């Protein structure tokens, strides 16, 4: 029970499950009695294995431990009754990838960079807490009604997220906070492009080959030079050369606080010629 030391135990009478939103069990949208609050509810259904129980309660325990503005907030856990449940806050705006694609061009550069600073602060916290995310991507980030981004982990889409993953993590399963930094660079590109697919139609093998050949994603349109410089350094082949999350947070904070620094734009390489008088 020590695993749950940072969690609040919720009584089942306070929870109502309404609609399945994911699927040892299912995830539901529901309501929590604490005037009810909307919540997401992950269940561990009858028949779960020992490994599944250890993973489920371990997930609940770390989510309770995390207490940060940019990490999804655990409302509580049901561990004393069956089915067991993990209950989190709910965001009507949903996941960041779909959000940006449905709001193309609607935000200022400063708003976009602010979302990256928040994601970076959440990741710095996770790394400092010695938690390696392994699946950092815009699809795993929730957006609240204040445009605050909350790092989450919804599990795999299981689709292996090759184009978000650092080379050493793909090649030999070395997942660390430095491979999370690589993923963060990809998230920066996702944000600045309003959710474009990294590497467009390239297949997974083509992406890995391009990376090994030295190619990197080109600059997004209208992107601050400093922001593209930062994402590029997240994609250094040599793990030890990448910035740490503390460096990323510091840089993003300083750019936002001296906002003229974001007015210098990186050149964009057009794919298409339009000749006009
Ligand atoms: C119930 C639930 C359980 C666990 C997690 C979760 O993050 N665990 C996690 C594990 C390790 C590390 C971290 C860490 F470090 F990142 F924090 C976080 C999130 C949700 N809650 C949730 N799950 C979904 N799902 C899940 C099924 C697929 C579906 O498409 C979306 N959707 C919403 N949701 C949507 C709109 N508002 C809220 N909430």
């Amino acid at each position: 029970q020590a695993v749950l030391k940072f969690t609040t135990e919720i009584h089942p009478s306070c929870v109502t499950r309404q609609k399945v939103i994911g699927a040892f069990g299912e995830v539901y949208k529901g309501m929590l009695k604490t005037k009810e609050v909307p919540v997401a509810i992950k269940t561990l259904k009858a028949g779960y294995t020992e490994k599944q129980r250890v993973d489920f309660l371990g997930e609940a325990g770390i989510m309770g431990q995390f207490s940060h503005h940019n990490i999804i907030r655990l409302e509580g856990v049901i561990s004393k009754y069956k089915p067991m449940m993990i209950i989190t806050e709910y965001m009507e705006n949903g996941a960041l990838d779909k959000f940006l694609r449905e709001k193309d061009g609607e935000f200022s550069v400063l708003q976009l960079v602010g979302m990256l600073r928040g994601i970076a602060a959440g990741m710095k916290y996770l790394a400092n807490m010695n938690y390696v995310h392994r699946d950092l991507a815009a699809r795993n980030i929730l957006v609240n009604s204040n445009l605050v981004c909350k790092v989450s982990d919804f599990g795999l889409s299981g689709k292996i997220p090759i184009r978000w993953t650092a080379p050493e993590a793909i090649s030999y399963r070395k997942f660390t906070s430095a491979s999370d930094v690589w993923s963060f660079g990809i998230v920066m590109w996702e944000v600045m492009t309003y959710g474009e697919r990294p590497y467009w139609e390239l297949s997974n093998h083509e992406v890995m080959k391009a990376i090994n050949d030295g190619f990197r994603l080109p600059t997004p349109m209208d992107c601050p030079s400093a922001i593209y410089q930062l994402m590029m350094q997240c994609w250094q082949q040599e793990r030890a050369r990448r910035p740490k999350f503390a460096d990323i947070v510091s840089i993003l904070d300083k750019l936002i606080r001296a906002p003229d620094s974001l007015k210098t734009l990186a050149d964009f390489d057009p794919r298409v010629s339009i000749r006009l008088p």
